[PDB]
């Protein structure tokens, strides 16, 4: 047994434009505290990944360039974040100026560039 859900807490839009193309966005009740591995369940169980690895996928997220204004996601680098990090915390403190942020779920880096 476990108390919780209290007020409102947060929210991230989990876009993960990849794992689950079919799918277009999804959005779960985050707060200001959980981690990622928390949040990377969730979206898997979401999406129907109740099976998959979460250990496996991480949370990656993607911030706007300074010289950026056309187009969205304007050449856009995404850095992978530790693990127990907080993507909604880091939004809700996130500066405007720095980019839009967005949160996509997908594999991380385990050691060097390509996995292969």
């Amino acid at each position: 047994g476990s108390s919780g859900s209290s007020g409102s807490g947060g929210t991230l839009r989990i876009y993960a434009d990849s794992l689950k193309p079919n799918i277009p966005y999804k959005t779960i009740l985050l707060s200001t505290t959980d981690t990622a591995d928390f949040a990377v369940a969730e979206s898997l169980e979401k999406y129907g990944l109740e099976k998959e690895n979460p250990k496996d996928y991480c949370i990656a997220r993607v911030m706007l360039p300074p010289g950026a204004q056309h187009s969205d996601e304007r050449g856009a680098k995404e850095i992978i974040l530790d693990d127990d990090e907080c993507p909604l915390q880091i939004f809700r403190e996130w500066p405007s100026d720095k980019g839009i942020l967005v949160f996509q779920l997908k594999r991380r880096p385990p050691s060097g560039p390509s996995s292969g």
